[PDB]
């Protein structure tokens, strides 16, 4: 937890995030095409970092913006507020949104709480917690989140996991036989979600959607997330795992603006995420691939991912337990 | 601390370390050219990881080897001990060397406790702590450590720090003026030690040495390490900072074997480390560059690095406080 706020304390991290053109431009467009929703309103900016969303709120005419930031990035936001001549309008409050005091309720909460697969980092729990400060007529920006799942075929990725583990086949590494660890090494590679982009041609079925409505949802809804799926296979081949991406919608008065990290859309720094099965499933076009993705929040600010899939027509089944805290960055 | 043992729990980390050819080959050569020092002896392997050094001890004829490992890598070492038919000779003890019980004192302690700049990670403190289990005739492998410091000239590295920070000059980043943060960003880049290799031609003076004798030294000797230096400048130019590397010596009966991470030597995964000054010093050939490097152990398993240097002939002086827990990996 002291490791999490240190890492977000670095101007190099804020720079890397601000250089995501889709992320920065989409938030500006969401807030400013919906400027009447901000005009003379009160705004809470949760995990504000450098404060850019507070500035966007100010561009839209907000009367008062409370910018809450738990890391030492708070003192840098304060410097930009003074230097952009907005001390009367933007108030930086150093601390966790759970532990700080605001003097008044707000019309609108803005935030960027999305991790890889949306739920990673569980700053979503802090976004929902912040609703205690929201007037009952109030909005949230973003408003809803959709996670997309789809089965994929990628024998290169699958085989790459075996190739990495084949170091451990050496029967004489300096007179030591490593081979009894090859299986454990394979296992550990397969437990890593793969973060990179891929061509949509590798998807074998249309995605299924799981929606979180941030206006209605509560902190506890996210300890255990259950995503049942029935896929109508559009292609015949080995299914090597499930691909994940997410969309969030900023639902204003004037306009609904979407931020999409789909593989059909321009690349973002969220990329997309793939979880391999231990063992691939053969499916023909016309078969159904059914099962559950389960996300269980662990006391390490992340999620255990359980995936179970079965081809209904053959009963060929495959699973994996993956660890969203040890991603493999293949990009 | 739960983050440190998790990270060393991964077979991919053990593989990456074993693929350091100089590291693996030098340890095998040290232990096996000095096999009479192991023949029928008792051995403590501190932070054994996968157990390779215990296997080297066994190749040399050791009677009993206690392999202590605090991470879940312990259960993988146990698998290799069973599969290499050595359960009578190698005993894996899961836990910290500080908290576990050995039934007998040992003739020799072996370990790989060197971090970047030698002291990084402070597993050296665990190596010295282990001496409570060492017979008074006992040896330590490795036996001594030398840290080397030398001044360097590298205007490309120096200027690269400004180039990175120039993102923050933008007077209209989406209608926000970032420029008041440019200085803080420069500052933060200069506080990162640079981990990569370089051509010896960039060194401006012969290195100075600071020796740790692991046989004599005690845990507390490493809370505060003071490295005074007087450099006789061999070249005329800007001195942009200090370069660091280290050598350890395995001093056996038969042979002293050196593991060197010097820039004249074959590359290792320790690379070398450079700390920039805020401001470079002009020195002519014949001048003396004098000052102190100070390492202060912080409660984050790392060191605050203080560097002060002055050209005696001009009194031009320069400093930096660097953070060995936020290295920049430039390689
Ligand atoms: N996006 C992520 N991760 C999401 C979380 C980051 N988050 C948002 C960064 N705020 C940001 O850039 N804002 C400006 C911006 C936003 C959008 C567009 C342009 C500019 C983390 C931030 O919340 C803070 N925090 C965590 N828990 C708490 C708490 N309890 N209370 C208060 N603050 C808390 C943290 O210290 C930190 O400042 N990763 C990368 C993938 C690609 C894009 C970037
Ligand atoms: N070398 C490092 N870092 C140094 C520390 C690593 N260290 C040695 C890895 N042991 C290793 O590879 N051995 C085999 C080997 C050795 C040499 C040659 C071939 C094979 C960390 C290990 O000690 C453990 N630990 C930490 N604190 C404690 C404790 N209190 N008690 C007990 N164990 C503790 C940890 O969990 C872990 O298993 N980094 C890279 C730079 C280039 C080379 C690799
Ligand atoms: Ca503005
Ligand atoms: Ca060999
Ligand atoms: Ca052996
Ligand atoms: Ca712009």
């Amino acid at each position: 937890a002291v490791q999490y706020f240190q890492f977000y304390g670095y101007l190099s991290q804020q720079q890397n995030m601000m250089q995501d053109y889709v992320r920065t431009g989409t938030y500006q467009r969401a807030i400013l095409q919906n400027h009447t929703d901000f005009k003379d309103k009160i705004v809470l900016d949760v995990g504000c970092g450098s404060g850019i969303l507070s500035f966007f709120a100010a561009q839209a005419g907000a009367r008062k913006i409370y910018a809450v930031e738990a890391s030492t990035m708070a003192q840098h936001a304060e410097v930009l507020v003074k230097s952009n001549n907005l001390t009367d309008r933007i108030v930086v409050i150093p601390g966790k949104v759970e532990e700080v005091s605001l003097p008044e309720q707000v019309d609108i909460i803005i935030s960027e709480p999305m991790g890889y697969m949306l739920f990673n980092e569980r700053m979503l729990e802090s976004y929902l917690h912040a609703k205690k400060y929201l007037k009952p007529s109030g909005n949230m920006f973003p408003t809803i989140g959709d996670v997309h799942l789809a089965p994929f075929t990628d024998e290169q990725l699958y085989m790459e996991q075996f190739t990495k583990a084949n170091f451990w086949y050496q029967p004489s590494f300096h007179g030591v036989d490593l081979s009894a660890l090859r299986g454990a090494a394979v296992d550990e590679y397969f437990r890593q979600p793969v973060v990179d982009t891929f061509d949509i041609r590798i998807l074998m079925a249309k995605s299924v959607k799981y929606t979180v409505n941030f206006l209605e949802a509560k902190e506890g809804d996210l300890h255990r997330i259950e995503i049942p799926f029935k896929f109508h296979m559009l292609h015949s081949g080995l299914v090597h795992g499930l691909a994940f991406w997410f969309d969030v919608a900023f639902i204003g008065s004037i306009m609904t603006v979407w931020l999409s990290t789909a593989p059909t859309e321009p690349l973002t720094h969220w990329y997309q995420v793939r979880c391999l099965f231990q063992s691939p499933l053969f499916a023909k076009a016309g078969d159904t691939l059914s099962g559950t993705c389960l996300l269980i929040a662990n006391k390490r600010q992340s999620y255990d991912i359980s995936i179970v899939a079965q081809v209904d027509q053959t009963g060929s089944k495959s699973s994996n337990l993956l660890d969203l805290k040890n991603p493999f960055f293949r990009y």
